[PDB]
RNA sequence: CUUCUUCAGGUUGGACAGCUGGUGCUGCC
């Protein structure tokens, strides 16, 4: 049903972080009652089932939800629908839970005949890679508040990190729709030369020099140097946002 | 039976310098 995009099947596995701990010791001991525990349980279950149904039915979503139940989530649908509903899910969970419970997800791209058992297993281990996220290896236990985006090693977050990646994605989508339609061939050049930076650095600074060299009447070099500015501090962020932009805008 | 057989300066200087278009589609689980 998509016109510009990719022919991949995206899935979502959202698991609330430390819900079992939120039941063991999350609720205050002084405010401990059977009615209050039942209220919290029913609120969470109603949230998941009912509000997932209503949130998808609010407007046209290409999602074919497999399971909501409780504390878990499975979804299969259009790849871009999975990506743009992950943010909706995180913001709705934050609003309903008042930013008290963390959630983790995992998204995988699959063909039209990929093994669905393999789909689920890969999405589960990506979910675990999102569950075991720690900015620093000093504090006990994991933050658990992360999302893996198509790879177990690509553990991004939902915080200001995801804010940055989505701001970058929106900016790139707005800017790079209308190039000269001929100089855009440098995009794959950048992608394949930034795939990993632990090796010959000569070509990276060479591409920087080439971008500086490119001089005509265009948007200018404001964003053409913002690419360089974002090409050093944010390496994995730039490659992830750029790959998301490419997959969204690929003429496939 | 004379008296120089060429000497001294400019050796390239500017202008453009790669643009446009396509850009993995079909067949199978
Ligand atoms: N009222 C109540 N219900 C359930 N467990 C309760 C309660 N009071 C105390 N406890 C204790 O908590 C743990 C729960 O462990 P578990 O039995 O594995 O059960 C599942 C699941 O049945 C239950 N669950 C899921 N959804 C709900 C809702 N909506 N309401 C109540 N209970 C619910 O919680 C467990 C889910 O396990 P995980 O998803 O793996 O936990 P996690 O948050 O994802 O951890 P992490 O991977 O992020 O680190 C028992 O000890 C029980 O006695
Ligand atoms: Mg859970
Ligand atoms: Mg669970």
């Amino acid at each position: 049903e998509v016109e510009v995009g990719i022919n991949r099947l995206g899935v979502l596995r959202a698991d609330v972080d430390n819900l079992g701990q939120a039941f063991i010791n999350g609720i205050p001991d002084d405010y401990l009652s059977i009615s209050r525990t039942a209220t919290f349980s029913r609120a969470m279950s109603r949230f998941f089932k009912n509000y997932l149904n209503q949130l998808l039915a609010e407007k046209s979503y290409k999602i074919n939800v497999i399971y909501a139940g409780g504390d878990d989530l499975f979804m299969i649908g259009a790849w871009q629908d999975i990506l743009d509903f992950s943010i909706v899910l995180k913001q709705k969970f934050a609003d309903f839970t008042q930013n008290k419970l963390s959630i983790s997800a995992g998204i995988g791209m699959f063909r039209e005949k990929y093994p669905v058992a393999r789909m689920a297993s890969l999405t589960g281990d990506l979910e675990d890679a999102a569950k075991d996220y720690k900015p620093d290896e000093r504090a006990v236990q994991a933050t658990k508040n992360a999302v893996t985006l198509f790879d177990a090693t690509n553990v991004f977050s939902w915080d200001t990190l995801e804010n940055d990646i989505f701001v970058k994605l929106d900016a790139i989508t707005k800017n790079f729709e209308k190039l000269d339609e001929t100089g855009k061939a440098f995009i794959y050049r950048l992608i394949d030369l930034l795939r990993g930076v632990n090796e010959n650095q000569q070509i990276n600074i060479a591409r920087l020099a080439y971008t500086l060299s490119r001089m005509e009447e265009k948007i200018g070099k404001t964003f053409a140097q913002e690419l360089y500015n974002w090409a050093n501090a944010d390496r994995k962020t730039l490659i992830m946002a750029l790959e998301i932009y490419i997959l969204k805008t690929r003429e496939r």
